[PDB]
RNA sequence: UACCAGCAAAACACUCCGAUGUUUUAGAGCUAUGCUGU
RNA sequence: AACAGCAUAGCAAGUUAAAAUAAGGCUAGUCCGUUAUCAACUUGAAAAAGUGGCACCGAGUCGGUGCUU
DNA sequence: CTAATCGCCAATCGGAGTGTTTTGCTGGTAT
DNA sequence: ATTGGCGATTAG
C-alpha cells in the first residue's frame, strides 16, 4: 500500500530499491522449488545487477569487405586462363594444372616437382639467366626476337594480380628527369607574357623544396618566401599552386563575377578550362599547358629515380639498380669484418635470433631494427659512406616493401602496351586481343551499384536490365546505372513527421522558397503614426513587396525595406518591425540563378508549367556524375537550346528539406476549401503563421493529421533510438527489471518511479603528431613517450605545448614536470566546469588570480598564439575565453543560467527513457478523452545526493563491496519523495508530461536548506512539516536513526547474468609444423603434423554427461561423469545430433535424460557457504563477498585523505583513533580462512604488514585499500603493498562442483530454484 | 513541443580500392675425419 | 669399394616466384558466414500464454512467533 | 609419477563517397 | 585497459 520506485542506471550495473511511506523497507519470504529440503526463505528488497558491455558493428564490416575482395581477385585470372588455353595444349599438356598443386610434399603431388618446365636441367638455368622477375619485364619490353610464350603468360599474370592504386584520372606520360628545364621553360613563358614584370628565376632547386615529406602548404611558403614581393594570392602563386596540386581560387585574379577554380585531378579540368578559355585564348592559352607538364615532372620524382631516353620501362629498370647496390655493398661488409673484428662473424652471418643479416633474410626482423642493432658496430671499426648511405635509408634493401604504396596503375598499364605490341606478329592471336585484355586490369565496379546479387543479401539494391552474366565486358548493356544511383539515394534520407508516408522534397525547390517568403511576410507588425495599434498588411501590398524587393536583389538588409517599401509607394516614414532580427533569412536565389542561366522570365513567370521546373531542380540534386545528368535532361532537350545546355551541366545542389508537398499544396480543408499557401498568401486580418494554421481545432486540420498519427515492439524502438548500446542494453533491463517488481507486490502500481542516469593512446599520439607537423617543430622525434606517459596529463600538457612555458616563452624541462603546475582559465568556483587546462610552473603570471588572465599575455605573444591555433595545439574554449579576455568580461546571470542548467537535465536519452516508461505505466482513459495520470515519473541530477551525502557524513568506498549501487538506489527515493512533498510547485519543472534573478538564485541555492540544524546562528523548527496542508514532512529524531540503520544491513541481493560465448572461433595466427595434438587444420585434405594450423579455440557452453566409457587396455567397462566443452565450430553438428556426436568421442550407452547445459557465470554452492562461478570446462571464479561495519569505513575515508577550526576536530579524531588497523586485518584474515583458501599470499601479507609497521597513518591507511583486491568478486588478479608485488592465485580444477548444489536464478534475485548434484 | 539561422566540432550506419605480414614447396651446396650398414 | 644417413672442422650463398587467408552452405549469385537477442517448469512449429499467502519481534549473508492451504 | 605451478602470449598501416542526430554559443516566433 | 591456453619443470 502506498510504495514507490528509485532506480540507478549505467553502463554495467542496474541498481533498484522499493519503498515504503515511512522511508523503511520491506521483507517478505519466498518459496523455493526444486529435490532438496529447503522449502522457504527470508528476503529484503533492494539490490543490483551487474553484466557486460555491448560493442560496435566496425569489426564486422572490414571482414566482409576483405572476403568480397579475395574473392573478386581469384576471379580476375580465370579469364585470362580462358584466353590462353587453347594454344597452350600444343607445347606443355600439364602446364596449368602444375601451377595449383605448388603448396603439398612430394608423395601427393601426381607430377613433377618443377613447375615451369618439368625438367632438372633447364630449371636452373632460367634461375642463372633471370634473377627476378623484372629482369624477365625489361627483357621481355625491349627484345625484339620470339620467346616462349609461358614467359609471356607469367609477366602479363604478374602484372594483373598486383595492380596499383586509382587515385590520378587522367592520362600520365614518364617524363620527369627534366624538372628544372621544365621549370625554366614555365618561367620563360611567364615571362613572355609579362613582359612588363619578368620574373627571375633565380636558380632554385623546386626538387629538393617540393619533395619534402611534409604539407604541401609549407613546401608552397617555402618556395613563396625565397621570391620577395609575391604572396599566396598573387597570380604566379596561384599557377604554381594549381601545378604542386590543389585548389586555387581564380576569382580574384582576373576580377570574376562568378567562382571559378580548377584542379588537376579531376575529369571536370577537361570541360572546366573551356569556361575559362570562354573570354579568352590570345593570352593565357599556353601558360596553362606547359604548367600540366610541370606537375608530371614533380609527382614521378622521388619514385622512378633512373634515367630516361634509353628505355621505355623506368620502372623495371629502377629496381635492378637495387640488385646491384645490395651485392655490391655486402662484399664490402664482409671483407671489412673479417678483416678488423673476426671474433663477432658468426654472430652476424649465421645466428637466427639476434637481429642480424641472418635475422633479417630468414628471420623475423624488420628493417628499422636491423639499422639499429647494426649502426654502433660500423662506428668502432675503420669506410664511410657506409653510414652516409644509413642516414639516407638506402643501405642493403630488398624489393618488396611498405613504401611501395605511392605506385599508379598507368606505369603497368604502359608496359603492359608496351609487351603486347611487340609479339603480335608472331603469335596472331595475340593481335586480336588486346583490348580484351586491357579491360581486365582497367575496370572497377563504381560505389554507388553495390553488390551484383539476385536477391538473397540484405545490404544489395540493384536493378537489372537482361538475364545474362556480368562479365566486364557488357556492363553497359546488362545493368541500368541511373535508377540504382536513384535507389542508392532515396533508401536512407528521411520522412514526413506530420504524414509517415511521403518524402522530403529537395531544400532548393520552388515551391519550398514561396512557403518560406509568404511565411516570414505573414506575421510582420508594423505602427505608423496614423494608426497607434499595429495591423496586419494586405495581400495585395506583399505581393507588390515581393515584386519591387524581393525579386530585384540577392539579399535584403533591415534597413532596405524601409527605405525603399515605404518611401516610394507608400511615402511613409516610421515603419518598426520585430518579426525578423537585423537580416531577411528568406530569400528567392534559385529564381535568380535561374534567370541568369535560361535569361527569359516569360516561362518561370507562367505557372501552368511549374512541374517541369521541379523535375529539373530534383534533378540536379540528386546525381553526383556528369554523364547521367546530362542523359537525364534530354527528354526536354526541344524546349531550350544547346548554349542553355552546355551551363545547366554545370549546377549542383546539396540538402533535404523538412516537409512535403501533400501537406503544402496537396491536403485542402473541408470547411474553408484553401490549402495552406491560400492562407500564408491571404489571410485576413487574422495572419496566423503555418504553427498557428495548424492549430485550428475547428478546421479539418486536426482530424486528419490526428487520423495519419494514429495510423510496435520494443527491441524495435530501443534500435531505433540513437546513441551507443551500452545505454540501449541498460534501459532494456531497467524495463524488465520494473515489470518484475510491479509483478511481485500483488499486481498493483506504484506511486512514484524516480530515475537518475551516471556519468585513446593512438588518437592521442595522432594529434599530437599533426600537431607537431602542422607548426614544423621537433619534439615529437625527440623521444619515444610511451602510452602510458600519452595517457598522463603532465606528459600530455608537455607534448601539447611542446615543451614550452606558455607564460613565459622559454623551454620546458622534461624533468620539472613535478614542479609544474596545472592552471585553470575561469576560476571552477566563477563557473564549475581538458579545453580549460594549461601547464606553467608559475601562475602568478597570468595576472588577476581570482579572475579571468590579463590581457598582457595576450598582447605580447599573439603571434604564437594564432600558430598555436594553427597547430591546433590550443582549444576551441581555450581561445574562445582569451579572446572574450579582450572583448569583456563576466556576469551573473550566465552564472545564474549555470547554476540552473546543473541543477536541471538536458539531455535527451533520459527524456526518451522518462517517455517509454511513462507510455507503458499508465493506459486509462475517461469520457473526455484526457488520460487519467496515476503515476509520477521523476529525473533530478547526480550532484543532490552527493551534496547530502558529504554534509550529513554518510561516505562512499568503492574497493570494499558491490554495495553502493543499490544504496545510491536507495537514496534517491528519499530526497526525490522529501522535495516533491514539501514543494507542490516545483512539478513543472521536476515531473514528466504536461530582483527576479536574485530570487531564482536564492531560491535554486537553497533548495535543500530545510534538511538541516542551526544554519549560520538561527535554529529551526524540529518537525517540519508543509505549510499548505499540515503533513509532517521531515522529523529529525527518526528519519536520520532509519536512514543510518538501513545503510548497514547485511543481505543485498546482487546477481550476474549467464551469456553464451558467441565470436570468432579461434586465434589467427598460423604456426610452424610440429608434433602434438593441439594443432587444427586449414583444409579437410591438409594435416596439420605436415603443415601447420592453428591453436586455442574458445567455448560456447558446458555439458555434464553421465555414461559408460572404457579407460585402459583390456577393455575395463566401469561408469564416469565430467563436463565437455562444446566449441563454436562444432555447436552445429552438435545441436543436429547429440547421441551420435558422442559417441563418435568414445562415450557409450549415454542416457538422455541426464544431459544438462552450463553457459558461463552458473553458481554452485558448496558446504559452508562458498560459492563458485564457472569460467570454462576446466575454471572457477570467486562468488562470495564480504561486509564490514561502517565505523571502519568512516574512519578510512577520513584517514586517507589527511588534508577552519571544525576540520581541526576530524584532524584529532584521527589521531585518538588509532587501534583499527589491527581489527580490519583479523577480519580480512577471518574471512581469508574459510572462503578465498589460499596460505602463501595470506602469510607474504602478514609478514610484510608486521615488518613495515612503522609510518605515518595516512601512509599505512593508502595500502589497505589495495589489500582489499585479495577478496573481491570476479577473477583473480595481481597488486602491490609497499614494494612487494604478489602475484595470482587460479583455480584450475573442476572436479569438486560436481558434488555441490547447482542455484538457477532469476532477473532480480528472488525466485530460485535448487538442483542437487549427487544423481 | 515543433519550424528558419551561422558555424565549428562529435558520434553512428552503408558501399568501392592500395601496400605489407604469416604457413608448405621449387631455386642440384664443396672438402677432409669417424660410426652404422645393404 | 662405392653409395646413403648420422657427429666434427673449414670455406662458399642470401634480395625472387606459385597457392591459401576464418573450417564451410544451398538458395548456384562475380551471392552468404565474428553486431544486436537468451534463468527453471507446463501448453504451444515459432511468436506467444501461464506458475509462487499476511502481520510482529530481531540481525554476520537471514532467524523465530501468531493466522491460512 | 602424475597433477599443480611458472612464465610467456595475443594481425597492422593508408585512401574515396553518401546520409542522420547532438552539443553549444546564435538569433526570431510562437505555441 | 584483461584474462584464458599452452609447454616445461617441480611436490604429495
Amino acid at each position: 500500500k502506498k510504495y514507490s520506485i528509485g532506480l540507478d542506471i549505467g553502463t554495467n550495473s542496474v541498481g533498484w530499491a522499493v519503498i515504503t511511506d515511512e522511508y523503511k523497507v520491506p521483507s517478505k519470504k519466498f518459496k523455493v522449488l526444486g529435490n532438496t529440503d529447503r522449502h522457504s526463505i527470508k528476503k529484503n528488497l533492494i539490490g543490483a545487477l551487474l553484466f557486460d558491455s555491448g560493442e560496435t558493428a566496425e569489426a564486422t564490416r572490414l571482414k566482409r569487405t576483405a572476403r568480397r575482395r579475395y574473392t573478386r581477385r581469384k576471379n580476375r585470372i580465370c579469364y585470362l586462363q580462358e584466353i590462353f588455353s587453347n594454344e597452350m595444349a600444343k607445347v606443355d599438356d600439364s602446364f596449368f594444372h602444375r601451377l595449383e598443386e605448388s603448396f603439398l610434399v612430394e608423395e601427393d603431388k601426381k607430377h613433377e616437382r618443377h613447375p615451369i618446365f618439368g625438367n632438372i636441367v633447364d630449371e636452373v638455368a632460367y634461375h642463372e639467366k633471370y634473377p627476378t622477375i623484372y629482369h624477365l619485364r625489361k627483357k621481355l619490353v625491349d627484345s625484339t626476337d620470339k620467346a616462349d610464350l609461358r614467359l609471356i603468360y607469367l609477366a602479363l599474370a604478374h602484372m594483373i594480380k598486383f595492380r596499383g592504386h586509382f587515385l590520378i584520372e587522367g592520362d600520365l606520360n614518364p617524363d620527369n628527369s627534366d624538372v628544372d628545364k621544365l621549370f625554366i621553360q614555365l618561367v620563360q613563358t611567364y615571362n613572355q607574357l609579362f613582359e612588363e614584370n619578368p620574373i627571375n628565376a633565380s636558380g632554385v632547386d623546386a626538387k629538393a623544396i617540393l619533395s619534402a615529406r611534409l604539407s604541401k602548404s609549407r613546401r608552397l611558403e617555402n618556395l613563396i618566401a625565397q621570391l620577395p614581393g609575391e604572396k599566396k594570392n598573387g597570380l604566379f602563386g596561384n599557377l604554381i599552386a594549381l601545378s604542386l596540386g590543389l585548389t586555387p581560387n581564380f576569382k580574384s585574379n582576373f576580377d570574376l563575377a562568378e567562382d571559378a577554380k580548377l584542379q588537376l585531378s579531376k575529369d571536370t579540368y577537361d570541360d572546366d578550362l573551356d569556361n575559362l578559355l570562354a573570354q579568352i585564348g590570345d593570352q593565357y592559352a599556353d601558360l596553362f599547358l606547359a604548367a600540366k607538364n610541370l606537375s608530371d615532372a614533380i609527382l614521378l620524382s622521388d619514385i622512378l629515380r633512373v634515367n630516361t631516353e634509353i628505355t621505355k620501362a623506368p620502372l623495371s629498370a629502377s629496381m635492378i639498380k637495387r640488385y646491384d647496390e645490395h651485392h655490391q655493398d655486402l662484399t664490402l661488409l664482409k671483407a671489412l669484418v673479417r678483416q678488423q673484428l673476426p671474433e663477432k662473424y658468426k654472430e652476424i652471418f649465421f645466428d637466427q635470433s639476434k637481429n642480424g643479416y641472418a635475422g633479417y633474410i630468414d628471420g623475423g626482423a624488420s628493417q628499422e631494427e636491423f639499422y639499429k642493432f647494426i649502426k654502433p658496430i660500423l662506428e668502432k671499426m675503420d669506410t664511410e659512406e657506409l653510414l652516409v648511405k644509413l642516414n639516407r635509408e638506402d643501405l642493403l634493401r630488398k624489393q618488396r616493401t611498405f613504401d611501395n604504396g605511392s605506385i599508379p596503375h598507368q606505369i603497368h598499364l604502359g608496359e603492359l602496351h608496351a609487351i603486347l605490341r611487340r609479339q603480335e606478329d608472331f603469335y596472331p592471336f595475340l593481335k586480336d586481343n588486346r583490348e580484351k585484355i586491357e579491360k581486365i586490369l582497367t575496370f572497377r565496379i563504381p560505389y554507388y551499384v553495390g553488390p551484383l546479387a539476385r536477391g538473397n543479401s540484405r545490404f544489395a539494391w540493384m536493378t537489372r536490365k537482361s538475364e545474362e552474366t556480368i562479365t566486364p565486358w557488357n556492363f553497359e548493356e546488362v545493368v541500368d546505372k541511373g535508377a540504382s544511383a536513384q535507389s542508392f539515394i532515396e533508401r536512407m534520407t528521411n520522412f514526413d513527421k506530420n504524414l509517415p508516408n511521403e518524402k522530403v522534397l529537395p531544400k532548393h525547390s520552388l515551391l519550398y522558397e514561396y512557403f518560406t517568403v509568404y511565411n516570414e511576410l505573414t506575421k510582420v507588425k508594423y505602427v505608423t503614426e496614423g494608426m497607434r495599434k499595429p495591423a496586419f498588411l494586405s495581400g495585395e501590398q506583399k505581393k507588390a513587396i515581393v515584386d519591387l524587393l524581393f525579386k530585384t536583389n540577392r539579399k535584403v538588409t533591415v534597413k532596405q525595406l524601409k527605405e525603399d517599401y515605404f518611401k516610394k509607394i507608400e511615402c511613409f516614414d516610421s515603419v518598426e518591425i520585430s518579426g525578423v532580427e537585423d537580416r531577411f533569412n528568406a530569400s528567392l536565389g534559385t529564381y535568380h540563378d535561374l534567370l541568369k542561366i535560361i535569361k527569359d522570365k516569360d516561362f518561370l513567370d507562367n505557372e501552368e508549367n511549374e512541374d517541369i521546373l521541379e523535375d529539373i531542380v530534383l534533378t540536379l540534386t540528386l546525381f553526383e556524375d556528369r554523364e547521367m545528368i546530362e542523359e537525364r535532361l534530354k527528354t526536354y532537350a526541344h524546349l531550350f537550346d544547346d548554349k542553355v545546355m552546355k551551363q545547366l551541366k554545370r549546377r549542383r545542389y546539396t540538402g533535404w528539406g523538412r516537409l512535403s508537398r501533400k501537406l503544402i499544396n496537396g491536403i485542402r480543408d473541408k470547411q474553408s476549401g484553401k490549402t495552406i499557401l491560400d492562407f500564408l498568401k491571404s489571410d485576413g486580418f487574422a495572419n496566423r503563421n503555418f504553427m498557428q494554421l495548424i492549430h485550428d481545432d475547428s478546421l479539418t486540420f486536426k482530424e486528419d493529421i490526428q487520423k495519419a498519427q494514429v495510423s510496435d515492439s520494443l527491441h524495435e524502438h530501443i534500435a531505433n533510438l540513437a546513441g551507443s548500446p551500452a545505454i540501449k542494453k541498460g534501459i532494456l533491463q531497467t524495463v524488465k527489471v520494473v515489470d518484475e517488481l510491479v509483478k511481485v507486490m500483488g499486481r498493483h502500481k506504484p506511486e512514484n518511479i524516480v530515475i537518475e542516469m551516471a556519468r585513446n593512446s593512438r588518437e592521442r599520439m595522432k594529434r599530437i603528431e599533426e600537431g607537431i607537423k602542422e607548426l614544423g617543430s621537433q619534439i615529437l622525434k625527440e623521444h619515444p613517450v610511451e602510452n602510458t606517459q600519452l595517457q598522463n596529463e603532465k606528459l600530455y600538457l608537455y607534448y601539447l605545448q611542446n615543451g614550452r612555458d606558455m607564460y613565459v616563452d622559454q623551454e620546458l624541462d622534461i624533468n620539472r614536470l613535478s614542479d609544474y603546475d596545472v592552471d585553470h582559465i575561469v576560476p571552477q568556483s566563477f563557473l564549475k566546469d581538458i579545453d580549460n587546462k594549461v601547464l606553467t610552473r608559475s601562475d602568478k603570471n597570468r595576472g588577476k588570480s581570482d579572475n579571468v588572465p590579463s590581457e598582457e599575455v595576450v598582447k605580447k605573444m599573439k603571434n604564437y598564439w594564432r600558430q598555436l591555433l594553427n597547430a591546433k595545439l590550443i582549444t576551441q574554449r581555450k581561445f574562445d575565453n582569451l579572446t572574450k579576455a579582450e572583448r569583456g568580461g563576466l556576469s551573473e546571470l550566465d552564472k545564474a543560467g549555470f547554476i540552473k542548467r546543473q541543477l536541471v537535465e538536458t539531455r535527451q536519452i533520459t527524456k526518451h527513457v522518462a517517455q517509454i516508461l511513462d507510455s507503458r505505466m499508465n493506459t486509462k482513459y475517461d469520457e473526455n478523452d484526457k488520460l487519467i495520470r496515476e503515476v509520477k515519473v521523476i529525473t533530478l541530477k547526480s550532484k543532490l545526493v552527493s551534496d547530502f551525502r558529504k554534509d550529513f557524513q554518510f561516505y562512499k568506498v568503492r574497493e570494499i563491496n558491490n554495495y553502493h549501487h543499490a544504496h545510491d538506489a536507495y537514496l534517491n527515493a528519499v530526497v526525490g519523495t522529501a522535495l516533491i512533498k514539501k514543494y507542490p510547485k516545483l512539478e513543472s519543472e521536476f515531473v514528466y508530461g504536461d530582483g527576479k534573478a536574485t530570487a531564482k538564485y536564492f531560491f535554486y541555492s537553497n533548495i535543500m536548506n530545510f534538511f538541516k540544524t542551526e544554519i549560520t546562528i538561527r535554529k529551526r523548527p524540529l518537525i517540519e512539516t508543509n505549510g499548505e496542508t499540515g503533513e509532517i514532512v521531515w522529523d529529525k529524531g527518526r528519519d536520520f536513526a532509519t536512514v543510518r540503520k538501513v545503510l548497514s544491513m547485511p543481505q543485498v541481493n546482487i546477481v550476474k547474468k549467464t551469456e553464451v560465448q558467441t565470436g570468432g572461433f579461434s586465434k589467427e595466427s598460423i604456426l610452424p609444423k610440429r608434433n602434438s595434438d593441439k594443432l587444427i587444420a586449414r583444409k579437410k585434405d591438409w594435416d596439420p603434423k605436415k603443415y601447420g594450423g592453428f591453436d586455442s579455440p574458445t567455448v560456447a557452453y558446458s555439458v555434464l554427461v553421465v555414461a559408460k566409457v572404457e579407460k585402459g587396455k583390456s577393455k575395463k567397462l566401469k561408469s564416469v561423469k565430467e563436463l565437455l566443452g562444446i566449441t563454436i565450430m562444432e555447436r552445429s553438428s552438435f545441436e543436429k545430433n547429440p547421441i551420435d556426436f558422442l559417441e563418435a568421442k568414445g562415450y557409450k550407452e549415454v542416457k538422455k535424460d541426464l544431459i544438462i547445459k552450463l553457459p558461463k557465470y552458473s553458481l554452485f554452492e558448496l558446504e559452508n557457504g562458498r560459492k563458485r562461478m564457472l569460467a570454462s570446462a576446466g575454471e572457477l571464479q570467486k562468488g562470495n563477498e564480504l561486509a564490514l561495519p561502517s565505523k571502519y569505513v568512516n574512519f578510512l575515508y577520513l584517514a586517507s585523505h589527511y588534508e577552519p577550526e571544525d576540520n581541526e576536530q576530524k584532524q584529532l579524531f584521527v589521531e585518538q583513533h588509532k587501534h583499527y588497523l589491527d581489527e580490519i586485518i583479523e577480519q580480512i584474515s577471518e574471512f581469508s580462512k574459510r572462503v578465498i583458501l589460499a596460505d602463501a599470499n595470506l602469510d607474504k601479507v602478514l609478514s610484510a604488514y608486521n615488518k613495515h609497521r612503522d609510518k605515518p597513518i595516512r601512509e599505512q591507511a593508502e595500502n589497505i585499500i589495495h589489500l582489499f583486491t585479495l577478496t573481491n568478486l570476479g577473477a583473480p588478479a595481481a597488486f602491490k603493498y609497499f614494494d612487494t608485488t604478489i602475484d595470482r592465485k587460479r583455480y584450475t580444477s573442476t572436479k569438486e562442483v560436481l558434488d555441490a548444489t547447482l542455484i538457477h536464478q532469476s532477473i532480480t534475485g528472488l525466485y530460485e530454484t535448487r538442483i542437487d548434484l549427487s544423481q
